[PDB]
C-alpha cells in the first residue's frame, strides 16, 4: 500500500489551501503530530531556520536532503523575490513527493529540486547550474555525510566568505565528525541552537558555521 510520505503528500493536499506555504506546513506539523511521526525539520527547529533566513536574506540557498519538502517550503516562503533554492534529493520517490510538495505551495518557480547523490551533483553546480557561490547551505541528509559533502563544498569553490552552513540533527541522530570538525576549524565561526528533535520531547539542535575563507 501508500508509504508515509505518500499519506503526509495527501493529507496536506486535502487539508491545506493550495498556493499557502504557511497552511502546508500546518497541515504536516498537525499529521506528524497526530497521526504518524515523520523526519521533517518540524516546527521547534523550524523557527530557528526561519530567524536565520530572514537574517541572512540569502539568494541562493543549497539544501542537501530535501525528504517530503518542508525545509523547502520554510526556507523558500521566507525567500526575496528572484532567489532561489536548490535541494539534493537521492532518493527517487522523496524527490517525487518533494517536487508535488512545493507544487501545491505554489513555490515551484523558487526552487529546483535536484534527485541525485550530492557529491555526484555539487561538482556540477558551477558548470551545469551557473552557480558562483552559496550563500547559505542547509545540511539535513545522512549524518555521515554532512563532513565529506562539506569538504567537498570547499574544494568545488562553492563557499565564500559569509556562506552560512545550518546543519539538522547535530544532537539527535547526531553528526559527531562534523561538528567537531566545524566548532574546531578557524574557518567557521559556529554557533549551537539548542531546540527539539521534530515532533518529539527529545534534545536536539541546530548548528551554523559561518564560513570565513581559508586559514
Ligand atoms: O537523506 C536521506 N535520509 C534522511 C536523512 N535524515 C535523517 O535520517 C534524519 C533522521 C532523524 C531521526 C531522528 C531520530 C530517530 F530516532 C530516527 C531518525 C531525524 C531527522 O531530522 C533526520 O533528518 C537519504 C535517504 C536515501 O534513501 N538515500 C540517501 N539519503
Ligand atoms: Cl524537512
Ligand atoms: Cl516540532
Ligand atoms: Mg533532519
Amino acid at each position: 500500500g501508500d508509504t508515509k510520505e505518500q499519506r503526509i503528500l495527501r493529507y496536506v493536499q486535502q487539508n491545506a489551501k493550495p498556493g499557502d506555504p504557511q497552511s502546508v506546513l500546518e497541515a504536516i506539523d498537525t499529521y506528524c503530530t497526530q497521526k504518524e511521526w515523520a523526519m521533517n525539520v518540524g516546527d521547534a527547529k523550524g523557527q530557528i531556520m526561519d530567524a536565520v533566513i530572514r537574517e541572512y536574506s540569502p539568494s541562493l540557498v543549497l539544501e542537501l536532503g530535501a525528504y517530503c519538502g518542508y525545509s523547502a517550503v520554510r526556507m523558500a516562503r521566507l525567500l526575496q523575490p528572484g532567489a532561489r533554492l536548490l535541494t539534493m534529493e537521492m532518493n527517487p520517490d522523496y524527490a517525487a513527493i518533494t517536487q508535488q510538495m512545493l507544487n501545491f505551495a505554489g513555490l515551484q518557480d523558487k526552487v529546483t529540486i535536484l534527485n541525485g547523490a550530492s557529491q555526484d551533483l555539487i561538482p556540477q553546480l558551477k558548470k551545469k547550474y551557473d552557480v558562483d557561490t552559496l550563500d547559505m547551505v542547509f545540511l539535513d541528509h545522512w549524518k555521515d555525510r554532512y563532513l565529506p559533502d562539506t569538504l567537498l563544498l570547499e574544494k568545488c569553490g562553492l563557499l565564500r566568505k559569509g556562506t552560512v552552513l545550518l546543519a539538522d540533527n547535530v544532537i539527535v541522530p547526531g553528526t559527531p565528525d562534523f561538528l567537531a570538525y566545524v566548532r574546531g576549524s578557524s574557518s567557521f565561526e559556529c554557533t549551537h541552537y539548542s531546540s527539539y528533535l521534530e515532533y518529539m520531547k527529545v534534545v536536539d539542535g541546530l548548528e551554523k558555521a559561518i564560513y570565513q575563507g581559508p586559514s
